[PDB]
């Protein structure tokens, strides 16, 4: 009646024609919130540490537009998106459809999808073609697992890295309490909110605490704990950034850059920062701009062990999905295809 | 659900064919899960000091051919592998093989491992001749067995080693007590990994504990007591890489070379550098390519007491499996024959 509530972390709102359409089934015979979003969380628990949170479904909004939805982040707003009327979404290029495919309406509902959509009376064909496409609400859960990926820092706090280091303790009481007596858990959670801001899965918890084992009996800064950490995941980094391939294939920094980063570190009376020299700064993005071809995946940034944090730091505002590597966080023997020199 | 799961070490994912081929108990009645696998890691844990994980076996894997295999180190793929259908591996020559007009197929799976591979209707052949074969199943095991070997310190760390602490208590309480009075759990997981990453078994718990008893007493830094835990193991260490012979085959090093290594940075650092010019690092390397014959066994190369630990971290990167030992590990009856100084 009147107690406190708990502010729902996630809402799906959605309009009066797509809340009627979530209660028919796949040709597989699945459900949206039943088998689709779960399924969706379960994907996402393997792809980083992070278990996020339930959606909280709310059908027939008023406020929007039938063919609408809307993502609440904490009960406020956070996007919108629309669903062409009768369609299924592709990712397909601008020259390949040009192979009679009429539908052609480019509207991009984020960034990290697609926004080539085509008739669904074209299913057969898009069959015959190789032409990958998505449903409707298979395009809701690539927004909602866009969402939830962009934003981890959001669902990653104090209680929720507590939540998982218990749960560790079930079979690793000593690993952990070896990790519980030299790193606090809020300098915990915060490491663990470095490695997933930065796509390093946190999933492999053996793994990072016996290197946090190893490494906090003699540091104890948490940036340098972290890259440690990183230094860790050869595998799981190698593994990722080359896209399961018998070779990463990176862009690389001229050492003048590299060295030129290298002198502008701080005192860490507090913490070291980068002393970014404006032109400087803006000459590397430039020079990056001009060198690193677009994409459809990301790409890959290989640096110098002692300046990768900082090459992170400096180019995150405009290349916020780059992943920045360093040599010690690649297998010894990863065989290593150059693609251009930043200059 | 809403819960974490454990992150599975080993995983063996198999394609449709091999998952039939694992349904069906071997000639003499053992079953891939129940009996190869489980006496693999019996040998394993005979062989190095280490229990290993159980294996989890996926079958009709989705991404692998009928005849392929994927081993999984924390649920990222390792290493993948192919079976010839119907063939048994040999490690016969070639030519011979097509002497005895055998048609044969190569493929290495792993290294170090045969690959010449002939119908398995010419087992009859083969038995008769007395040339060996393995079944697909027992080669999966070599490559499985390859792979633990490689991946020991995957397995042993801070909840490991005081699972055999644990196990020592119940028999050896008092020793256990003492040494655990001197020394860390982490520290001690410290030693045995130092203990197994230069391929030093530490099934014998007793002796490695009782020279950490004696040693620690005295001694802080844990690598001296690893060399002292080694000296303890002088008949474990002669039997092993003398290969069981009245006489252990070694490389030496110029008294030069000895006394130039001799100048090492030993600070008040819970573990000493060592200080040699990088050009002197790169000639005792090139020295060392121009002298040590390549092996068809890996080489020993046997040095003075107060350098070995050194030369081990100056070699390990370019010459990673030759051991290093000393007339310390040696018993004093194993007669030394020199294969040539280091220039």
């Amino acid at each position: 009646p009147d107690d406190y509530s708990l502010t729902l972390p996630v809402i799906l709102e959605l309009g009066k024609d797509l809340s009627k359409l979530i209660q028919h089934k796949t040709k597989s015979g699945q459900s949206f919130v039943d088998d689709m979003i779960p399924k969706m969380r379960q994907a996402l628990y393997q792809d980083i540490g992070i278990r996020y949170p339930g959606i909280h479904v709310r059908t027939d909004s008023p406020s929007l537009e039938g063919y609408d939805y809307m993502i609440l982040l904490n009960e406020v707003p956070y996007v919108r998106g629309k669903i062409p009327p009768h369609h299924v979404l592709t990712n397909e290029v601008e020259d390949n459809l040009s192979r009679y495919n009429l539908p052609f309406i480019t509207y991009k509902n984020a960034a990290g999808l697609p926004s080539a959509w085509v008739s669904e009376d074209a299913k057969a064909i898009l069959e015959k073609a190789a032409i990958k496409y998505w449903t409707p609400l298979e395009v809701i859960i690539l927004h909602l697992s866009y969402f939830f990926h962009k934003s981890s820092q959001e669902f990653l706090g104090i209680q929720e890295v507590r939540s998982m280091i218990e749960f560790m303790e079930r079979s690793f009481p000593d690993l952990v309490k070896e990790v519980t007596r030299l790193i606090p858990l809020q300098k915990l959670t915060e490491i663990f909110k470095r490695l997933v801001q930065e796509q390093i899965s946190i999933k492999d918890l053996r793994t990072i605490l016996e290197s946090l084992s190893e490494w906090a009996q003699t540091e104890k800064d948490t940036v340098l704990l972290t890259e440690y950490v990183r230094s860790s995941l050869k595998l799981y980094i190698s593994f990722k950034f080359s896209q399961g391939q018998s070779a990463i294939s990176v862009y690389l920094l001229d050492p003048e850059i590299e060295e030129m980063i290298r002198g502008a570190i701080k005192q860490t009376s507090a913490g070291s920062y980068l002393a970014l020299d404006p032109d400087s700064v803006n000459l590397i993005l430039k020079s990056m701009r001009n060198t690193i071809t677009p994409t459809p995946q990301p790409p890959v940034l290989l640096t110098a062990i002692d300046v990768r944090r900082y090459v992170r730091k400096l180019i995150e505002t405009e290349f916020p999905d780059i992943a920045v590597i360093s040599y010690q966080e690649i297998l010894p023997e990863i065989r290593i295809q150059p693609l251009g020199r930043i200059q």
